[PDB]
RNA sequence: GGAAAAAUAAGUAAACCCUACCAUUUGGAACAACAAGAAGUCGUAACAAGGUAUCUGUAGGUGAACCUGCAGAUGGAUCAUUA
């Protein structure tokens, strides 16, 4: 029985050195578009909203943003460092 | 008669305040650039018909260059086709 907030931050290879930072497990209650906007400007990126398995909304930024983001979430109290997991490879 | 102090009226007017400014410097909360360089980030606007020809004025949109509307210029990729 898990209702708590856990956030998975992926880094996926696009082509060559270029990549993706995929933010997964943002609670549905937050307007994703505002985070889209503010992140595009904050990080200087293009980014997208992606629909998975009919319920799951993920954020896809170009380039590797993980620490910037984890900091954004802790600072904005969307999570504790324990609930934010960062998988890079 | 002469004449010092002391007083008197008007003037010259230093200095010190109050108002409003000018000049030459200067302290300063708060804002805050620019040029140069290159092994940071996102993309690839422009050079070739840069891959949607560019570019000017304007107006709107917008992570970013930029994009789109209207009128314009070849500095164009056309000096050129009535039968
Ligand atoms: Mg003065
Ligand atoms: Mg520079
Ligand atoms: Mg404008």
């Amino acid at each position: 029985d898990d209702f708590q907030t856990h956030i998975h931050i992926r880094v996926e290879q696009r082509r060559g050195r270029k990549c993706f930072t995929t933010v997964e497990g943002i609670p549905p209650e937050f307007d994703y578009e505002k985070i889209m906007k503010y992140w595009k400007k904050w990080l200087s990126c293009n980014a997208t909203i992606v629909e998975e398995d009919e319920g799951k909304k993920v954020i896809k930024l170009n380039g590797d943003h993980r620490n910037q983001i984890q900091q954004f979430l802790s600072e904005e109290g969307i999570a504790a460092v324990d609930n934010i997991t960062i998988h890079g490879i």
